[PDB]
């Protein structure tokens, strides 16, 4: 019921357009769902969005974050026969977005639909030309969205070629709300931050991204996977010690991996977790399951007392 | 005497495991070391240790640095064979490890032997299975550390397969202490920054304008293990000109053999002067060496260096 | 006891340098461990010995045998700036010795340690030397031995794991075996030769079974390895049949294998071979493959001739 709510809120977000570079939208669809809230607002210089619930100890300071921005395509040039050639955003493999549909938004604000094609464009537009795609509105700069084909299956999986990485959005989010519904007391104060590419009060002692990742083997999209390293090197180990602790205490099915293909500049330990996925970067799915598990870590986490 | 006992402390310090992540035994080792010395000492929330040394100048400071945490893997599956595979903590290549002894380190601090093979650990324990290998403790996630073979030489040679920068670590600490016993002022504070995260990551007094790492690299060339050497430039881009001037210059004034080198490995956001020395290794990353002497030129020329003035 | 005290031996025999051409030493190491035993010592123009025990028949002989000799290299050239350049001793491959501690024996015996890097494979010596000259002035010469650090090590597990062994774990079978049939005084049905042989990497006319005791080639560490055939060629099959019979009767674990790279072409004997299980001939074997080993050429030993 919670579990699917969260759910529902994935959808959500997915189904907004934020492809890294042009979240606007989206970061203004999250202030308003949280406006009533009784949770601290704070939009960045950079339209990142901060979200701070007071704790019990304000001298030292909890961070998580989650990032709304996503995958996406931009118009690098449109060719004289009127299709669309397009510059990567993110890190995918073209392969995995032949025939994807996509929308391509305008600086005036106007959308078009289109299909990805092998890498091309075909837009859904009577235009034969370049002056006729400019008359469009449409010219190099725009943003390109991939269509994420967002379904929620009756056995309980999420399936979409998003979840990078509205998953965890949506979990910080449902989060927020319950401290509030149930008048929980956070130990410290705890800043939410929702990125929007792939700054922190001084006072922040630990640092937990809540993400998701690729293997290289089996993934597991039951249970909350915590992560032990990622292509930048090993997370804090006793951070990370903490975090299983938590899991066994509160018995939240876990998995210890590491990502290969995933700050330090802030004395601040980090750790991560996140729901596990599958097929990453592609086309993506996890399971209710995980994502309740992820949900009831992320709160044993947040109750916690800061590592010794 | 020194530079033999300089040595002794390598040897030492090469002799705890304590790869990128897995940092503590080592740096509380080192905490107690220094613990009955004048050195102000400090840990950051990383885990690093910061060592401080006041100085006539306290408005104007000098960092050395140099690294503790050391090449090494992590468990990243259990085979069901009952063999292990591996993740790579660092920047080297597997052959330079099929058939190193290793120690497998567990949640609870238990440990296990085992031997690379080409990538996974046969360890030393009878045991045939994934579950088996479980009921040792060892999970995904753990420690593994590369037996470093260190060996000191009559000749006054150091070597190991896996020096990583314990080397420079040990001149820090003697520098350290021969301030101390020797009733040397510094002219400026000057804090000495035990890492232990190679990139790497600081956090450091505002005051600070120097910025000197303690480091060895490879050539392309072929190394000099008979004198410091003193790097131009590296992967990041040329250091400072002018303070890398000044340092040829306390070598040449002292007497100090030194070599001017190019280390195409191994950066700034911190408004400070930086530069990168240390003692010459050979075969660096893969088996590493290096010689009395070169450590002996090493120890001279950081002296020098933060007994000088800041270059104007 | 008896098991461990094995590996006591074993370890002592590998931290003698030994490689095939250069085995002196280890040779007169033997020699003298025995000195004091009840068995005929025969050393030979190549250099082996051969210890011999009397049994009830003395027409009809048995001959085990395990080799001393090792891997090894020898200087080849020494090179412009000083290091050394290195010929293999042996069928071994390159890679498996990169960084690996060595040492070299000079003419007059002295001997510099060393390490292995990269057939263009050299040695870095631990000498301040910058040229031929200053290395041959050390007394090192083309010709020269070189032996590669053992890494020996005995684990509180059971585990003996070296980058050596292949063979001398063989040998300090024998040599204890031969020590044991002293001690407890029964009688070999037969006069038997123990071999200890020094050219096995690079005897009597009554001869009838000719047993190597020798390591091969997803193993097994825990049972004794009895070999069926190697690339010369399927082993006795009679025989063979009659050393798992004697496991079988023995409660010895074993396993039957095909040594695939595993080399008396023609000498008119019946061929036999078995051994310790090893792990990658860096090499890694347990001591109950040691037990299971030495149970086994007692039995053996002990057994009567094939009709």
């Amino acid at each position: 019921h919670h579990t699917k709510e969260t759910m529902e809120l994935i959808k959500e977000l997915v189904s907004i357009p934020s492809p890294s570079g042009n979240t606007a939208k989206i970061i203004n669809f999250i202030e308003n769902y949280v406006s009533e809230w009784n949770v601290e607002t704070k939009r960045n210089n950079k339209g990142a969005l901060i979200l701070t619930v007071k704790g019990k100890n304000d001298a030292q300071h909890r961070l998580l974050t989650a990032h709304v921005d996503t995958l996406g395509a931009m118009v690098k040039e449109i060719k004289p026969d009127g299709r669309l050639s397009l510059s990567m955003i993110g890190g995918f493999r073209w392969n995995s977005v032949e025939g994807e549909y996509c929308e391509i938004e305008t600086s005036s604000g106007k959308t078009y639909t289109g299909t990805i094609l092998m890498i091309e464009v075909r837009i859904d537009e009577r235009v034969f030309s370049a002056d006729e795609v400019r008359e469009l509105g449409i010219e190099v700069g725009d943003f390109v969205s991939f269509d994420p084909r967002v379904q929620i299956t009756e056995s309980g999986y999420i399936k979409s070629r998003h979840l990078d990485d509205k998953v965890s959005v949506a979990i910080l989010l449902k989060l927020i709300k319950r401290l509030q519904d149930e008048n929980v007391t956070l130990p410290y104060t705890t800043h939410f931050l929702i990125s929007n590419n792939e700054n922190i009060p001084e006072e922040t002692v630990e640092y937990l991204a809540v993400d998701m990742g690729a293997l290289g083997d089996g993934s597991d999209e039951y249970t909350v996977s915590i992560c032990a390293k990622d292509s930048s090197g090993p997370y804090h180990y006793a951070l990370r010690k903490h975090l299983v602790e938590l899991a066994k205490t509160n018995h939240i099915e876990y998995k210890v991996d590491i990502y290969p293909y995933y700050r330090a500049g802030f004395d601040v330990k980090h750790a991560l977790i996140g729901a596990g996925i599958d097929s990453s970067h592609a086309f993506e799915r996890t399971h209710e399951s995980s994502i309740a598990h992820t949900e009831a870590l992320v709160y044993a986490y947040v109750m916690s007392n800061l590592i010794e």
